[PDB]
């Protein structure tokens, strides 16, 4: 379903790509995406998919867009449109500097200070769920461990029910890898109903917890509404629910595959950190865009006022002219360039709790069950949106080789 080419369009320029069903998808989603950076595809491209849009596939354009708030605004930052439309997530719908006292607050609660308290229940939780794994010579990562390790620390962190997961996932999976099943606004509200009767009970008897912060926080002088906490709520919880989830899987599928990376990890530990940002690069998955406030010509192509653009934050790690060798993991590199967690005014505040949570479960993995590989006859399958994903991770390991700590 190819929309028709407005007429500011080169096309010359055209080059189809479905965000949604990138075509070598059995490749890998990395892979598929990168089909952007060959040499005959140029710097910037129009797709007619998803209702037509701009796609910057260079690392340099990437960041220039992104750092120029001007022109490129967060106001409409999904595609297709109705999704961008729809959405209203704070600080994410807004440039500076309204933007910049949102975000204040959103850092109170998911900042630095908040991760280095959580930091022991982070390797509880951690150790307690690879331990349990261990004996069994078997599971889903994906269900098993990545789903739940990520998501029971933040409802912890946010003072919500395990109970609500189920829930809460489905709704977050509609918005960044839409099924079909319900439209954006939908999917929405419904978080947005789930939410509300929340809200207001935490600002009538506010607690610790994320939802009672934000709830109850100042925003240039004044207090914040519930339409505005509702807002913000909404972020941290796709999030919270959404991202580090689907970034352990890829990474572990990489090491099931990769004896050497295991070792090389187990031998020199001083290289976690250095490899954590490898793999960031490698396994980068958030891929959203901006919205052209006027017509502005843009290295060389002339962009329309209210055409929108993705700037796969995926593709500037990818790019050869900021890596050398760019699919290649090496945890040597002198210089790891990507923009995995944004670039500009909305850099990702919630990385450090991701490094933290990367960090600890790879050390942890690595402690118990130093060797493993992916079952024998399964088929690993990712998926594209927003945010990509990985369908199932089923691993298999020799529990005689585990140890227990
Ligand atoms: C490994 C996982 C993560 C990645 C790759 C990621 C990536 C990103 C990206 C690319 C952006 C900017 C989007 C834009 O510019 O449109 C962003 C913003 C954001 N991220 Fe993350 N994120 C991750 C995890 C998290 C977590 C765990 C949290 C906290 C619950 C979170 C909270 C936020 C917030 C609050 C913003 C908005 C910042 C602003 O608008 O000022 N993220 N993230
Ligand atoms: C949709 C909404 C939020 C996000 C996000 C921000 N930080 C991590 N994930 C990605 C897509």
């Amino acid at each position: 379903n190819l929309a028709p080419l407005p007429p500011h369009v080169p096309e010359h320029l055209v080059f189809d790509f479905d965000m949604y069903n990138p075509s070598n998808l059995s490749a890998g989603v990395q892979e598929a995406w990168a089909v952007l950076q060959e040499s005959n595809v140029p710097d910037l491209v129009w797709t007619r998919c998803n209702g037509g849009h701009w796609i910057a596939t260079r690392g340099q354009l990437i960041r220039e867009a992104y750092e120029d708030y001007r022109h490129f605004s967060s106001e409409c930052p999904f595609i297709p449109r109705e999704a961008g439309e729809a959405y209203d997530f704070i600080p994410t719908s807004m440039d500076p500097p309204e933007q910049r006292q949102f975000r204040a607050l959103a850092n109170q609660v998911v900042g630095m200070p908040v991760v280095d308290k959580l930091e022991n229940r982070i390797q509880e939780l951690a150790c307690s769920l690879i331990e349990s794994l261990r004996p069994q010579g078997q599971c889903n990562f994906t269900e098993d461990y990545a789903e739940p390790f990520p998501i029971r620390i933040f409802m912890l962190l946010a003072g919500l029910p395990e109970e609500d997961i189920p829930h809460l996932k489905y709704l977050t999976d509609q918005m960044t890898r839409p099924d079909g099943s319900m439209t954006f606004a939908e999917a929405k509200e419904a978080l947005y109903d789930y939410l509300i009767p929340i809200i207001e009970q935490r600002r009538q008897k506010p607690g610790t917890d994320a939802i009672s912060i934000v709830a109850n926080g100042q925003v240039n002088g004044r207090p914040i509404t519930s339409d505005e906490a509702k807002r913000m709520c909404g972020l941290l919880l796709v999030g919270g629910l959404d991202t580090v989830v689907n970034f352990l899987s890829f990474s572990m599928e990489f090491l099931a595959k990769s004896p050497e990376h295991r070792q090389e990890l187990i031998e020199r530990p001083e290289r976690i950190p250095a490899a954590c940002e490898e793999l960031l690069r490698r396994f980068s998955l958030v891929a959203d865009g901006r919205i052209l406030t006027s017509d502005y010509e843009f290295h060389g192509v002339q962009l329309k006022k209210g055409d929108q653009i993705l700037l796969p934050q995926m593709l500037s790690g990818l790019d050869e002219r900021e890596n050398a060798c760019p699919m290649h993991v090496d945890f040597s590199r002198q210089k790891v360039s990507h923009t995995t967690f944004g670039h500009g005014s909305h850099l990702c505040l919630g990385q450090h709790l991701a490094r933290r949570e990367i960090i600890v479960t790879l050390k942890e993995w690595l402690t118990r069950i130093p060797d493993f590989s992916i079952a024998p006859g399964a088929q690993i399958q990712h998926k594209s949106g927003i945010v990509s994903g990985v369908q199932a991770l089923p691993l298999v390991w020799d529990p005689a080789t585990t140890k227990a700590v």
